């Protein structure tokens, strides 16, 4: 052709028609005598076994079912040439399948609860501290495991609401009020959240509490 | 997003329409001030100037014409991303643009007129001269630039016509029949055919006339 294929690059969650071809194997020995395609390494005769397949006759190459790039982000595989009376006429050709990716991972918090104590008296401006949310999807070249931080709810909610804010992209949680006291109300539990696509997303909760020091 | 882009491969020739999307550019800096994107580099600003451009506001990047591989196979272009008070928020984003090959160029003999010449006695199997053609297109993933060579015709037809042969890759032809005598016809001419897709695409012509020895 030459014997030889570039990379493919094949998204992850594909919607199909399974089996889906990728390309047409072929060795330039077919105008010589039949040739018989196949191919090995792990996707196709190792685990995942079955993942890809090659059709004898023709050499196309095939995926059969819908990829997970979480699962394995990139396969290598080899495609064999055979003639009708059991020689191979190729050296295994090198088959490189990158798979692309989609976003299909929530966010997820570090923690369940995270703390942070303040004394009563900082003031507006004072970090408290920094949660963390990870996301598995790609945040290199798209905004799929990209998380945008916010504050869904506090409570209690004295001596007013909405004492607290997030920073949107580092998770730093912060008081911008004035009027804490610890006599009043020595604790507040604020519900975060945290939301993909840069907020656009889906979110995931958590939550951080507040403890005001003695 | 991160500011990075990976590499773009768009296929010649493309359909359209045109101006065509390829990758949206954005700052991450837009949560913060508005941005105004640009684009420079060969392609761009610099000629073939205006093949490429990137919306001001939206920081989409478009191809405003079909490409040519065989003009320019590869652009590297840079992205700017400036603040609506005129500072940049970003380095330079390198954006490279790969043109993928599509069979548009037919095969061309290398000369018009090819000759060589054989003694009368040579036998059946004899290779008399071994012409080439070149195809501008793609011959390592694809039979775009395969040349396929045939024999069109033979002029005169004594003793009898199609007594040479051509080998289907090489070039090389030969004479496959018994029967040369310089004293009834001391020159063949052969029109030559060269056909790309290795057999199944387009085809040019030349001539190899084939000179018996005295
Ligand atoms: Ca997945
Ligand atoms: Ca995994
Ligand atoms: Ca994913
Ligand atoms: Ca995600
Ligand atoms: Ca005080
Ligand atoms: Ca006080
Ligand atoms: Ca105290
Ligand atoms: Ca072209
Ligand atoms: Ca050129
Ligand atoms: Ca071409
Ligand atoms: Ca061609
Ligand atoms: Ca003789
Ligand atoms: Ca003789
Ligand atoms: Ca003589």
């Amino acid at each position: 052709m030459d014997w030889v294929v570039a990379p493919i690059s094949v998204p992850e969650n594909g919607e199909g028609p399974f089996p889906q071809r990728l390309n047409q194997l072929k060795s330039n020995k077919d105008r010589d005598t039949k040739i018989f395609y196949s191919i090995t390494g792990p996707g196709a005769d190792s685990p995942p076994e079955g993942v890809f397949a090659v059709e004898k006759e023709t050499g196309w190459l095939l995926l059969n079912k819908p990829l997970d790039r979480e699962e394995i982000a990139k396969y290598e595989l080899f495609g064999h040439a055979v003639s009708e009376n059991g020689a191979s006429v190729e050296d295994p050709m090198n088959i490189s399948i990158i798979v692309t990716d989609q976003n299909d991972h929530k966010p997820k918090f570090t923690q369940d609860t995270f703390r942070g104590s303040v004394l009563e008296g900082v003031l507006p401006g004072t970090s408290v501290m920094q949660v963390t949310a990870t996301d598995e999807d790609d945040a290199i070249y798209t905004y799929n495991g990209v998380v945008a931080y916010s504050i869904h709810s506090q409570e209690p909610k004295d001596p007013h609401d909405l004492m607290f804010t997030i920073h949107r992209s580092t998770g730093t949680i912060s008081v911008i009020s004035s009027g804490l006291d610890r006599e009043k109300v020595p604790e507040y539990t604020l519900t975060i959240q945290a939301t993909d696509m840069d907020g656009d997303g889906s979110t995931t909760t958590a939550v951080a509490v507040v403890e005001i020091l003695d």
